[PDB]
């Protein structure tokens, strides 16, 4: 890894990367069939991948935190060249003529496991971008993707770009704390403006008590670009469905899913629909909880009151739940936690989980000052496991979220040799500075928990070929070890790890750490059932024929969520995540999180949260893999069985 590269090394690098790595394509799609051999085409292309991803995320990784601007701009110029051009070599027909010879003339289980998996996975990935159909298809499958790309970039462009706002009066705005008022464009009228941005829209539909106001905004959140975004949304439905079968699917889900854990659009309905009703009764006794605070307000206030829970007091009320039946005094819980300590106990947990010594490489090369290298080695070896970096700070021109980025791949060499994993954690908690400490919230230690998951995944992982090294598994179980690491953060012991008053230095009273772990279900019930209705528009959308959008969602939040959607609207138009690549994978975020709590309650609660024999089989079992093995054989080692659902709902008091 070089991280002194200028703007210019790092345009020059593109192009020299990018010339290499074609030269070693250009040679294997123009093998003769009698000199295509394992080690010309498979191993040579295997071996490529490996110097082109090292180098390829050494090009495009400053863009997210180098603090020079020309840096970063270059940086994101080649990631698009590298782009491009990684596409371009997915789509070589001579190269994939190659491979598909050399899985002729391999002999029937010659291949070690790992090599024979990514043989098949290129066979495969070539058959789903359709190398292996008459041409007539794959001219007709090109000229739809082409239209695809587009109507999916209008469709996040008019909502990106839409500059919606509306008009209301301090009073009209009651409930909104002063720092947010007077951040308003207070127009010639009086009147502030309050625009459909999140910034926005969320503080003013959780904080604001005038009814009328949270409607009006509810109204107009929901019916952005409605015109122009559902016309687009039908065509992509269409686009999707005639891609899927030129591809040989029935359906763009079925097609989207061979790919993940679930496999099926079948698997997916029925996971789904016995989600939802299970979680049946929990959702009517919150909704029930919610009326019951919405009346009382209303006779409070002395607000008509029409016994009926609408979409624009959901959010208010489910804050209010939150704080007045549940009780945390956050302001008093950050004090325990601040960064230093945080650090200190979460690293503390991860090496005694999986048997490791993390080092602090002083004054090693960074692209920022605050920026700090560790090197991960054996507990009782002292040998070398990986390496990661961390980047926790905010600062001009970083990345805005909390992320893993994987730098260097766990792999083999060339010669046969191990590289190691070299990862690096970003984050964006305030820096601690001379009298003013930075004390996280819960949600920032959960953040901080869950994404050093992944950099322990990079690391840990003992894969031989790069395209399956690290975090490279299914896209609906790659959250899943993180989601079942997060649940240390709902722990007592981990977190007293974690915690130490500031300034007295005193431990988090058992009160409170009590209170806190009960808040954790705090409208669970109908925030997991409105995760369900959007799974279910996403699976109908991308399963049925002709389904309306609108009227699908629309049913679904009567059906399922018990909260009607607003007459006139068009969330499913505002959807992101459908022209976002979450396409028919939506579901994803409930099955990683559903099956999390089966790994975490099935073997760390029964075997101890810190005991760190189980801490190693997860290492071996669920990390050490990486994508070499299928997530459903991975699970049923570490289960000892399938996955199931009990678990979650069980956290949930069903
Ligand atoms: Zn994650």
């Amino acid at each position: 890894l070089r991280w002194d590269l200028s703007a210019q090394q790092i345009e020059e690098r593109t192009r020299e990367l990018i010339e290499q790595t074609k030269r070693v394509y250009d040679q294997v799609g123009t093998q003769e069939f009698e000199d295509v051999s394992y080690e010309s085409t498979l191993k040579a292309l295997a071996d490529v991948e490996v110097t082109y991803t090292v180098q390829r995320n050494i090009l495009d990784f400053p863009q997210h935190v180098s603090p020079s601007k020309d840096i970063r701009t270059a940086s994101t110029e080649a990631d698009k060249k590298l782009s491009e051009f990684d596409v371009e070599m997915s789509m070589r027909e001579d190269v994939y003529q190659r491979i598909v010879w050399l899985q002729e003339k391999v002999q029937k289980d010659s291949l070690r496991p790992e090599a024979a998996r990514y043989l098949e996975r290129l066979i495969k990935l070539g058959r789903r971008n359709g190398l292996h159909l008459p041409r007539e298809t794959q001219e007709n499958i090109k000229r739809i993707k082409k239209k695809l790309s587009l109507l999916c970039i209008d469709f996040n462009k008019n909502l990106n770009e839409d500059t919606t706002f509306l008009p209301f009066t301090l009073q009209e705005l009651g409930g909104l704390p002063e720092d947010f008022l007077n951040s308003l464009e207070k127009m010639e009228d009086g009147k502030l403006k309050v625009t459909l941005k999140y910034p926005h829209y969320f503080p003013l539909l959780k904080k604001c008590h005038v009814p009328e106001t949270r409607r009006k905004v509810e109204e107009a959140f929901n019916s952005r670009c409605k015109e122009e975004n559902s016309a687009i949304l039908k065509e992509l439905v269409t686009l999707r469905a005639q891609k899927s079968r030129l591809l040989g699917f029935h359906t763009h889900a079925d097609y989207v899913l061979e790919m993940n854990m679930a496999k099926t659009s079948q698997t997916v309905a029925t996971f789904l629909d016995e989600l939802a009703q299970k979680l049946k009764p929990l959702g009517e006794q919150e909704r029930a909880v919610i009326l019951e605070l919405k009346r009382a307000e209303c006779e409070r206030r002395g607000l008509p009151f029409d016994g009926r829970i609408r979409a624009w007091d959901m959010r208010y009320y489910m804050n209010q739940v939150e704080e007045t039946r549940y009780c945390v005094d956050q302001n008093l819980l950050k004090e325990y936690f601040p960064v230093q300590v945080v650090t200190h106990g979460l690293l503390g947990i991860y090496q005694e989980l999986l048997g490791l010594a993390f080092h602090h490489e002083e004054g090693a090369s960074a692209w920022h000052e605050d920026v700090r290298l560790y090197t991960a080695r054996d507990a009782a070896s002292g040998e070398v496991v990986g390496k990661f970096y961390l980047d926790l700070y905010p600062r001009e021109g970083k990345y805005g979220h909390a992320a893993c980025f994987g730098l260097q791949p766990g792999c083999l060499r060339q010669d046969g040799s191990r590289q190691i994993a070299i990862a690096a954690m970003v984050a964006n908690f305030t820096k601690p500075t001379a009298d003013a400490p930075s004390l996280l919230q819960h949600d920032e230690v959960e953040t901080y928990f869950h994404e050093f998951g992944h950099v322990m995944h990079q690391l840990c992982s003992q894969a031989e070929f790069a395209m399956f090294s690290g975090t490279h598994v299914e896209r609906d179980f790659v959250e899943a070890p993180s989601q079942m690491l997060e649940n240390w953060v709902w722990e007592q012991e981990p977190l007293l790890r974690m915690s130490r008053h500031y300034r007295t230095g005193s431990a988090v009273p058992r009160e409170l750490l009590e209170k806190l772990i009960e808040s954790r279900q705090a409208n669970t019930g109908l925030f997991n059932l409105r995760q369900i209705v959007l799974a279910k528009v996403d699976q109908a959308l991308h399963t049925q024929t002709d389904a309306d959008p609108a009227e699908e969602y629309a049913r679904l939040c009567q059906e399922i969520l018990g909260v009607p959607a607003t007459p006139g609207t068009n969330m499913p138009a505002t959807f992101g995540h459908l022209a976002g690549g979450y396409d028919a994978q939506y579901y994803g975020y409930l099955w990683s999180e559903v099956y999390s709590m089966d790994m975490f309650h099935t073997r760390f609660k029964q075997e101890g949260v810190l005991n760190s024999k189980v801490g190693m089989d997860y290492r071996s079992c669920i990390l050490r893999p990486g994508g070499s093995e299928d997530a459903s054989a991975m699970l049923r080692r570490f289960l000892g069985r399938d996955p199931k659902q009990d678990a979650f709902l069980l956290s949930k008091g069903l």
